């Protein structure tokens, strides 16, 4: 049922963690796992790892509202090498801590799959350690760009198909790229 976390989201085996906890990923996909969640988003991200701790940068904007927020988590990643859960704060635009982090949220972010530019991903968000709901995202390097055909693969594997999920590219999106770009400069 909506509100708990999927089962059968597998970290992709030996994911290459230079490549992908590096620069700017786009969302061009997304699917929350609750069907009443029809607001239109745009997202992206900068996540970095060091020592087995990540340490991300997070874009979101409210296509509806023309609001964007910022954010930054940081947590350990799973010995998998491919899953972490993070505690998260909320920045403004240029990276100054606005609001504190709340301790009983947190989010787990496996990564499915990765090929080529782009990859697969899975949020789980808590609060005190349980769940309260899920998303998947298809990211690319590039916004314009279609996901390669491992990702759909991947997809096909937790039962899902491409068609059911929000397409972004034809939205009216606006992104903070410097944010992202300047992440930890
Ligand atoms: C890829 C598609 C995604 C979409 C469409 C999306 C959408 C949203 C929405 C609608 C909210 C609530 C905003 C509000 O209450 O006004 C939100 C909050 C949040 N999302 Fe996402 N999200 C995505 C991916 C992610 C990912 C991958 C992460 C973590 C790596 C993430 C982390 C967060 C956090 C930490 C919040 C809470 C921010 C706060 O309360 O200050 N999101 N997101």
């Amino acid at each position: 049922l909506p509100g708990e976390c999927s089962v059968n989201v597998i970290p992709k085996k030996n994911l290459d963690k230079a490549k992908f906890f590096s620069g700017t990923w786009y969302e061009t996909h997304y699917l929350d796992m609750d069907p009443q969640a029809t607001e239109k988003f745009c997202f992206s991200f900068a996540p970095r790892e060091s020592g087995g701790t990540v340490k991300e940068a997070l874009y979101h904007f409210n296509v509806d509202s023309k609001v964007s927020f910022y954010n930054t988590g940081t947590g350990p990643l799973e010995s998998n090498g491919a899953k972490y859960t993070a505690k998260f704060n909320t920045v403004d635009k240029k990276g100054k801590e606005i609001k504190p982090a709340d301790e009983k949220y947190s989010y787990t972010v496996t990564v499915i799959e990765a090929a080529k530019q782009s990859a697969l991903i899975h949020i789980c968000l808590q609060e005190d350690g349980k769940d309260i709901g899920d998303l998947y995202s298809v990211l690319n390097r590039n916004k314009n760009a279609l996901p390669n055909k491992k990702i759909k693969k991947a997809l096909n594997k937790v039962s899902l198909v491409l068609t059911k999920f929000v397409v972004t590219k034809d939205l009216d999106c606006k992104y903070d790229d410097k944010f992202l770009s300047s992440w930890q400069k």
